[PDB]
Parts: C-alpha cells; structure tokens; sequence
C-alpha cells in the first residue's frame, strides 16, 4: 500500500523466544512489531514490517519499499551485515536512508562480525541494546519525518 | 530419532557431465546409500537438497519443530560464504558434522576458510561419499549406544 | 545454438531510480537490442535476471540441459560474495563472459575482487551498456567464425 | 550521581565554529538536555568533559566512590587510541554505553577499530545528540524496577 | 578528433615465437584493424609502441599537444609497476580506456593490481585483438555521438 | 599390502591424567581396535607413536622400503610446523589420510594452518577415535573392493 | 597576524643529554630565533611546550579564540599515536605545518605512520632547527603576500 | 635517589573493588615492601604512580636532573600506546626494567605489542608483587658489585 | 625432584663461545647455582638440557609421573617453533615459567612470537642468570608458602 | 658543479595546462630562482629533468666524476617504485633531500611508501616551489657554513 | 651468441669509488674473465649493461634474433620491480641464471621479493664475481653435455 | 676437518624412488665428487646427514671444536622451520653456504622464507648438485687463496 517507515529483520530472527525461553529471553519478533507499530501509530505514522531468511526477498522488498513511497528503513539485516553487498546495492540503488539496528552487541562476539557491509552507508547504528534498538530508530525516525 | 542430512548448492550435479572423466557418482546414488544404512539401524532419516540458501535456513528451522537430534551437512560453497546457515545451526541448536566430497584444503586459498567448521562436532572432507557414511556411523553411535 | 545472458541483483533497477544519476537505459531495453543483435546473426537469445542466487544457480542448471553454448553475465553485487555461482558455471563448464556496466575498480577496496574474473574468458567493465554488446559481438564470432 | 555522562577530547568545540556549518547545537544544549532528561524520572545524573586522558581516568576512578550504576560515554578520539580508559571502566566495573555524534564507519578506516565498543552493554553512532538521550533512556529502564 | 592507441612493453613480441603459442597475430595486425575502423567513421588514429617508460611517458604528452580527445591503452608490464604512466595521463587529463588481450585475473596474483584501472573510463581484458576494437568503437560513439 | 598408521607427539599421553579429562581410552587401545579391524579385512597392519619428528620421518621412509601401500597419520602438533614431514610424504609418494581426535578448527587460530592437508587425500578431524576406524575402512576398500 | 609554534612532548630535553647527541641547540634558543624572524615582518608569533596531550590540545583550541592565522607544529611522538589532536587541528580549522627536526622514515617502522601528515599543508623532516624556520618562512608567505 | 618505582594508570586500583576476585594487596603494601628491601642495601628508593601520560614523562625527566640511576616501570595499559613515554626514557638514557603483575601475554592480542619492551634491559610479567622485588634485586646487584 | 628446569637447544654453549664478548658464565654455573638455591630451601631440584625437541617432550612426560610440582623451562629457539612443546606442557598440566637470559624483544621480529608465553604463569627475559633465580625464588613461594 | 637539482617524470607539465589549475610557475621559473640563489652564496648548481628513469640513473652517475656534494631531488612517481634510483644515490655517495610540491601523504595510500625517504638527510612536502629553495638554504648551510 | 651475459643497472660503479675501501673488481673485470671461460669451451659470449629497463629489455629480444641458447643476468635493482623483463624473459622463453654480487637475503625486506627468481634455473647470490663464473659453468655443461 | 658438508632431512632418499622422475643421482655421489674435488686442494672434507633436527645441531656445535673454517649446508625443509638451527649456526660462529638442489623459489610460498640465508655467506638454489661444488670451489678460495 503506503507506509511511511518499514521495519525490515534479516534470517533467524524468527527465532527470537523460540528456544529454551531461559536462553535468550521471551521477547518474540512478533512482541518487537507490536510494539513498533504502537509507537508509531501513537505518532500518527504508517509503518510496515517484514522478515524472511532468503536475501533475494529483503532485495524485493525493498524494491517494492521505492515504489510505496517509504521515507525510512530501520534494517536488522542480522548475519546479512557481514556478507551481502547485493542487500547495500539495493539500498543505494532504491536511495531510501536507513537506520541499521542489531539486538546483540556485535563487537563483543567473533572478529568477522566486526565487519559490516551497511554501516558506513547507514545514518547511524544501534547495536546492543535489545529491542528498545528498534525503538530508538523509530524515535528518531519520527522526528526527521514528522518533527 | 531423525537425523537430517542436508546437501548445499551444485550438489545435484554429481555425475551429469562427464561421467568418465568425473565419476558415475549422483546425489541420489548417495541419498539411497545412508538411507539404507540407517534402515539398517532402525533410524529415521531424512535428506534436503537446495542452491538457494533461505530454503536451507528454513530447512534447519523446520528440524527443531521436527525433533532432529543430528544434522550432517554438506554445505558445499555456502561453507565459505553464509554466516546465516551458522546462525541458523547455532540458533537451534541441533549439532552437526561437516562433510565435504573433495579436499577443499588441496584447492583455492578461499576455500581454507569456513564459517562453518569451528562450531562442527567434526569434519570430515576427501574421502568421496563414505565420507557421509561416516558421519552417520558417527550419528548413530551417539544417538543409540 | 543459444547464448544466455544474465543480469545479477538490483539491475532491475537501471533506469527506474533518477533518470539523471546513470544512463538512461533500462533492462528491458538492454535486452531489445541484444535479441535483435543476435537474430542478426541468426543465434538463439534467451534472458534472466533475478535477486535471488538461488533463481541464477539454478538458470544455470538448466542452460546445461537447453544446449546454451556461453553465457554472458552480469553478476552485479554477487560477483564479490558468490562462490555459489562460480561452482554452477564451472559445474556445468559453460564459457562466459563477466560484464559489469560501471568500473568497479573505481569503486571501494572491496570491489576489486571476484569470485567469477578468473575462471571467465574475459571481462569487460565501465563502458555502459554496450558492454552487453561487445561481449555478444565476441560470442557470435567465437560460435560461427 | 546514578548516571555519569563523560564527553571525550573536542567535543566542548561543538557549535562554536562557523554557526552555519555544523549546527548551532553546544555541548552545554546537550548537558542541559540531560539533566532534564533525568530530572524527569528522579535520576541524579552528572556530566563531564575533558581534553585530558588522565582527567577522564581519574574521574571514573570517582565513579566508583559516587555510587554511580551506569557511565555513558563519548570517548571521542580516544576510542581508537586509550588502552587506559578500558582499563578505568573494567577495573572499576561500572557497565557503560558507548555514543557518538557521527557515524564512525563512514569515516576513514583507523576509525573503524575501538578498544570500548566490545565491553560496552551497547553502541550508539550517527544519530547526534540524541544518542545521548537514546542511551540515557535505556539506562533509566535499566535502574528503577 | 583523434584517437592514440598506445602500447606497452613486450607487445611488439605477438605472434612471433610458435605462432602456435599465443596465435598468430601481430602487433601491426591489431593496428590495421583499428586503422580501418577509425578511417571508416573518419577519424584519425595514431599508434605507438615502445618497450621504454620514458617513450611513452613522452608520447602522452606529446598527445596534449596534438589535441588527442581519447587514448586506449594496453600498458603490458606496466600496469603493475609505473605511477609514471598513470601520472602522465593523469596530467595531460585525456580519458583513456584501458585493455588486455589475456584475462589478467586468471594469471599470477602480482598481476590483480593495476596503477591505472581506477582512473579509466573502463577496462577491457580477456578478449584479444577484439578487446582493442571495442574500445576504439566506444571511444568513437563518445567523441561523435 | 600393509597399512601404516602413524601417532605424532603427545598423543602418548592418552587417557593418562584423571580418566574423568579424555575418557578412559589409551593410545594402546586405539591401536588394538585398528588390527583387529584390519585383521578381519585380512590387511596386515603396522603402528608407531613418537614424540621425536625425525623418528616418524625414519618411519616414512622405513615404510617405502617395506611396500606400505598407504599411511594413516596423526601428525599431532606437527601438522601446524613440520615441512620435514610433508616432504617425507611427499618423497616416498604413498598416498596418506590425516586424522586428529580433536576439532583444530574449534581451537586457537593457528591450528587452522597445515603442512599436511593439502597433500592428503582427505582430512578427519574431531570424530574421536572412530576417525582412525573410518579412515581403516577407507584405506581398506582403495587396497581391496 | 598570530602564527602558533607548538612542541610536542621530550622537545624540552634538545641539548641537555650530552654536549653531543644533536647540538647545544636548546628549546629557548629555537624560539627567540623564530621570534626574531617573526618580528622583521611584524608577525606576532607564539611558542608553547608541554608533555601533556590535553594541554597541547587545549592550546590548539585557544589558538581559535586568539584568532590565530597558522599553526607550526612538531608533534614529536605524537604524530604517531594521537587522533585527539589530528581532531583538534580539524575541529579548529586552523591550517598547519608539520615538523619533525630527525627524518621519521630513517629509524623504526612505527614512525612511518602519522594521523597529521595527511591533514597539514606540508611536511619537513629531518633538517633539524631550521625546518622551523622553513615553515616559518612560508607560514609568513601565505599570510602576508 | 638511586631507583625509581613508575607505576601507570589504573595501578591504584590494586586491592579495592572486590577484595576477593584479585586478592587483598594494594599499591601502597608494593611500595612499603620495596622500600624496605631498598633500606637493607642502603640504597635510597622513590615511587610515583598517575593515571596522567604527562605526569608520567615529567617525573622520568625529572628522574635525569636527580641522577636516578635506574628505572622499574610498570606501565600498564600505556605500555601499548605511549611512544611519548619511550621517548622520555630513551631521551634522559636512564635504564629500566618494565614490570607487570599480570601475564600479558595470556590476554587479548593487543596487548601482545608494546613500545617499551625491546628498550629495556628484561622485562618481568606475571609474577605479581614480586616482580618488582626481583627487578629491584636485579637493580641493586647492577649499582653494589 | 619437586622442581624441573629444562633447558632449550644451544643453551649448552653457554660460556665457550669467546668469553670476553660474552662471557663466562656457563650452563653448569647456572645449574649449580639454581641446585644450591633449592638446597638451601630444602626443595628438590632436577635439571635438564638437550638440542633435540622429541627428549625436551619426552623429559616433560617423565615429569608428570616423577610428581615435578613446577617447571621452569628456557626454551630458546623452541619458544619460537614448537606447538608440540607447548601441547606437552599442556598435556601434563603441570605449571610453567618461562626464562630467556638476554631480552627477546630487542632482536628479529620473528622472535617476539611465542608458543608457550600465554599458558605461563610468567615470562622473565632479559636479566642474565639472576632470571632462572627469580624464577625458582617464585616457585619455592607457590609450592611451599 | 657543488649542487644538483634533479626532476622527475611528468614535472615538465608544470603550469602548461589550465596554469590556473595548479599555478603559472614552470620548472624554468623554479630553476631560475634555484640558480639565483646558489649564485647568491657562490654555489655552481646544475639542473636536470627526465621522464627515462635511466637518464636520471646516468646523470647521478656523472655528479660522482663531476664532485657534486649534494642532490637536491623530486623523483616524483619514481618515489614509490624505483629501486635502482635508490641504489644510483647509494652507489656514488652523495647525500640527498627529497623534495615535493604536494603533500603526498594527502593523496591515495600507495603514495605513502619510499624507496628513497629513508636514506635522504631530511624530506620536504607540500610547500609548492619554495620546498626546493628550503632544501637548497639547508644545503649551502652545511656545504660552507 | 650462443651465452648472453646482462648486467643491470648501477653495476657500471664496480670499482670506481675508493677502490680499497669498496673493492677493486670492476665490470670490465668481470666481462674479461668470462669471455676467456667461454673462449676455453669453444662457446661465444656477449655480454650488455645499462642503467635503462627499456635498454635491457630491447637486448632479450635481440637475443631471440641471435639464437642466444642461454642467458646469465644480474638484473640488479630492477630484479625488484621490472614486471617487464620477466615477461621478456618468458616471451622470447631463454632460459637463465638469475645472479647477484652480494646476499639480498641479509639486506632490507624489499629484497626478498624478485620478480625473476621463480622462472630462474636456479639463482646464485652473495659469492661475489665468482656467482657469475659458477652460472657460465653450469651453462656451458647444459649447451653441450 | 676445515670444510663440512651437512645435508638436511629427505635428501638421503635421492635417487631412490624410481629412477627415471629426478636422476639416478644419489647423495653418495654427490659427496663423492665433494670429496675428490677437496682432496684435489689439500683439504680434508667431511660430510654429514640426518633426519633429526638436534643430531644437526649436535654435529654443529661437534665442529666448532674440530676447526671447521666453513659449512656447506643444504637444511633441506629445515630451512623454513628450525630457529634452533639458525642458532646454533650463529653459536659456533663458523661461516656457512645455504645449497639447494631445486628451485626453492619456484615452488610453494611457505618455501620463500628461510631463518638461514640472511646469515649464509651467500645462497645457491636451483642449480642441482653442481651446486654443492659450486660453494666448495668459492670455500676453497676463502680458506687458501
């Protein structure tokens, strides 16, 4: 349709709350997206959200993302950080900015996920800081859409 | 008890170009093989073939639902490249063995490195399609002693 | 005899994003002009492009069983990423030839390596869309000198 | 103090050269913002700023006497060159976030590397000086029940 | 408008030794062709070679001179050894297409890097003698439309 | 046709220190596993442990004077430091399996780097001691279908 | 016009370990010669010294609040490790002219890197005192035509 | 006085948060132990800790005009940053022996590398407490043959 | 023997080699010396040197069953090479000091690396004989306070 | 003659193309001004340039049998790759500063290597034409002081 | 010809400065010398040298024309960096001895690298003059047994 | 006495394995030839071999006190691996001559670096066993001119 931010999450976020809960909390993508889509919509904001485990549909949608007249993406591209230069060609060639967000600290885990294929093009990153990540990119968002 | 072999990209190919020059070897050939040895031993086992990678990550994602205790994996070009396909493996959980038909460490430079094998119960690569054979003699051996 | 051309990720795109930020043409046009091209030369022309590796790899599976000759390629984004790829067209050993529309190697550090330059007959980039062209100029005299 | 917020070497330059170039925003807008962020919830919250390795040392070392729960740091430059600032915020083990007005990884390559970022609870850059508040809400959550 | 191809060290060698080595043609042969092609479409075409930095260096900018609009170029050795050459050219501020008859990316890894490739309008390697024509064709189309 | 398997330093020490660290499985009973296994295949078989590299390379050429027709080696540490060994393999040419108890990839970064691997026919790592058995059962179907 | 002369840390120490390790040439003696110099075209020249990063930064951002046209500056060892002040020169805007009186590329490998060397107009090294006075001399040319 | 005793940033921590985790010693019980074993030899013994580099370079300059014969520093994290603190060494030619409690070599790889190491006469790392001691042993030894 | 010192390849040479640029002290002096110390602290003590790695590894094995509480190993050149020393040091899990007599850092940067330096409790180089004392000194503290 | 000036490739370009681009001042303008200045302190200085690496390599040959005391050189590009240049200067003797118009250090990386800056007195960068005059006063000071 | 000896750049010097200090053997000398070797076995020798790579690489392609069987070169410095004389080597495919005066394995890093040595026979270096005389004798016996 | 021949790891098997892949030449003979061409001087020769790296070593430091002027060695795979080797070489302080058979150079990358040739005298490689004779005829000329 139309929506003025989309909320975008790479492969395996699907599984947030799905293991032993005692693992990694009981925060679902779904309990993210509810939560997203309240705060936008208490701003008066249209916003969409997709996941997919296959790059070439984060690709298409973001595509698509050109063509309903999106104005910002907040991007958890997960392990696509670290791999995928089609998902920043599609990002720069679409011309939409975005703001890249990972739940876990990244800089505290393996050496080769310190290298990301999306930051130096991001308006900013947030990595660490669980869900309240997306959140903050909304905030932000809202304010240089709607001040 | 399920174990789930799953093969990466290209693997298909086995044996349709040249068979003399190449070996008369095909994937099905194979699947038949560790199908009938775990028969044999009276597990359950299922195989997954796929060159698109989502398709694999949401095959490993279906084997937590399924109750897969052990996956072997030939992940053939997607050993050097997915971090997806580790987070994937690692995300659920279900321990795995490396398996590769070819020594990988006789070829290109790029092919040494594997965002794979660090996180493997093992590895074994080389040693043609007993390799797979291996690690399932390996699977049933820790699933039923 | 067939000649297959394919278009890598976000290429799709050429045209449709700010008419003034790159030439003017679009896909479909590029791949106007190629058919006519090789139906003037009497030569079959088939077209691909996808997002998806998984949709390329398996294009190129089945350029194998359709008797295609060499494939020209445009690997956009998976040119630098893709081993995937690599491992289909040396698989089914199709000659082809790597096309890219802008000069990579004016492009950031991590542009300059592919996993595809090495094993094609040559490459051509930076010269726009006649790089197509020039590619297929080559193949039709490689097939009927 | 609950919540100390430190400003590395430079940034008491914000806004004050040409206006018109960088915004009129000072460091002290920014403290003014904090306090009354914090204000706002019932947290005590102190600020500081330093060209001075050492002052910024010495400092945190007081942190640990103040009782403070949690330090919000720009380091500025000295993210990429103080060994003794990590060293200051793990031997007091005060957990901290990282924050930064610019997006470091646009920026040129030395400035990629940190020695904070992987013992921080979390980074913020690129998002101005709302990452202060940004880190400062989070921080909130984190204290009172 | 005229076009200058220039050509590097070692060229004047093509065909010379086991005309089944390399093939069987020559140097002036490549020239002929583009010759033909530029007198075609009324252009001039000039063409040097030499195995001497210093000739070439000289010859660029001596093309200033000469009001030459584009400059192909095959720099052989020098494409990995002379920021000379590209300084040159850089200079005298003449676009130039750089080309290759082999695939420099399937020979040695000293051969990947190019003091050149980065400021050329495009590069073309791999493809023989006909690499050279599809630049002269390009560079033709830009000077007239 | 003999079979020759090789243990390289440390290995000596298997099952030595508290039989709550690596089991209770000795490096004696590794050894009596692989010649009953090879005495049911009616293959005569050869073992030998050492701590002294240049014992092991006295073994490898020991073994071309004695017809081994291919060897089966834990090289220990050695794999990471001895290009004394490789050219030992290497000088004799009989062909060899490289086996380790161990996943080395699962470890400190340079136990990723071999002399060996590249020259065995395939490479087993991290499968116990079931990796010898499954290299036996290898070795034996490549001497006798 | 003010010009801005800076010494880096150890600077103080010229001429006091051993009648001979570079001259007798002294810290004070430099400075009254450059403020000679400065005085025969009527050029208000400060000096400072510390061993302290934060005070040279300090003074870098004074330098803004007086107005100063162009800073001359011998980092000394901190050339090689200090991003607060290559940030500090920036943020300031003030252009300046790096000096080193012993040639940084003659002695060990750390000192080939500078985070200034690429942020100043230009560079002399390794012409003891009067590279000073080199850059003084241009520093008045520029200012005063 | 003859020695001096350097101990860098973060040394003052020694023995306060968690008198568990590293034990109940603090840099005040280091120097009372050292002073006393320097009170036997008659030999006259100085100490100084900062969290400020600058502090640090001035006291060792400061060390040349006392005529302090001989250096035992502990560093700490400035050991892998300070070139400036090398400098002031190497500048007033005093030796000195670099000490640290804690095995840097078993900690992130960063630490590895130092700028004072292969300009001191050892270096003790590891041992705790005593390395001082052992280092001033060493010192006394050197100045009371 | 309650302690252990090993000593490394070369290390014999100690004292013949031209005793007026280096000089005198022998490897027999030093042992004295150390058999002395641990006497006088009623320890047992055992000491060790050989050129060849396979009987340094063979000597740490005996340690395990002779109840060697501690080594204290000069590994020399080994230091630098041998991943088998490092895993039979390991392998026994007996603790370890690593002594060098002259200072490893000041010479060849292939020397800097070590194979046992992170899995020391210690490392002491640099300070002649007086560094195997202080060493033992340490020891004789741990195993009896 | 007592001095040379040396020029490099490509610096006969100076201030021929759009001289507004980068200044109306020729390498003639700079010579006069050099030669003035030598004539000022009765100095004989003789000038060269050459794009021929091996004219440069003859002529600093020929300033060994005509006496010359110093070299005065902006080898340009050949900074970065001539060995040869390094061993001409070398070979004869004759100590040398290097000189630039531009700071080298601001443009692309592969700029930031010497094959000459190690060996030269002292390094001049980024101050235009006066970088010549700066190391023509330095050397008339120390041929007569 | 039948040998072809080529001296590369610089080594016209030998002898020529200070001759008791750097050493009395010249070129000539080492010309002489080989041509009554060659003349002892009935084989004719030529011999080149020049301080230009254009120069150099001119005479190989001579030596095609000649028939010249086997060529000995110190190329020198250019041994370092000429890309261009490797593939004039390897294009008119004359076999040769790579020589140097002196040991480039005791020199700066630089000159570990060469861009001959591995399409060499073999290479001779550090055994002065006598390296040459060696190469022709070895030369002479592979002509005619 | 004087003159020692040490060949290292793997060469007593040349010759050996089939006769027709690298000669019939065998170690003996080549000592044979060392030997008569010694005795044809008046200078006695010995020659030694092992597999083992200390047995090299011991025999090493066996000549020093012999009155060995010189050693020919060929480390053979040592050459890349043994620090210890190096040292001992260095130890006994006798000059030595590093041979090898085959192209070293011309073979994989690990095999480029030695801990040997910076220290020879000078290198030979690639020249086969005349090689061996080659550095005993230039140690004759060094002992009796």
């Amino acid at each position: 349709m139309s929506s003025t931010i989309l909320v975008i999450h790479g492969p395996n976020l699907n599984l947030l709350g799905k293991r032993e809960p005692e693992v990694y909390g009981h925060l679902t993508l779904d309990n993210i997206n509810r939560q997203l889509i309240a705060q936008a919509e208490q701003a008066s904001i249209t916003l969409d959200t997709f996941q997919s485990n296959w790059e070439g549909a984060i690709v298409d949608r973001i595509h698509q993302a050109q063509t309903e007249g999106v104005k910002l993406i907040i991007i958890n591209p997960a392990a696509l950080t670290h791999t995928s230069v089609a998902l920043r060609d599609a990002l720069l060639g679409v011309a939409i900015p975005f703001i890249e967000v990972h739940l876990s600290n990244v800089h505290a885990r393996e050496a080769f996920r310190h290298h990301s294929y999306l930051s130096d093009k991001a308006i900013g990153v947030i990595c660490g800081l669980g869900a309240k990540g997306y959140s903050f990119a909304l905030d932000y968002a809202i304010e240089k859409i709607q001040p």
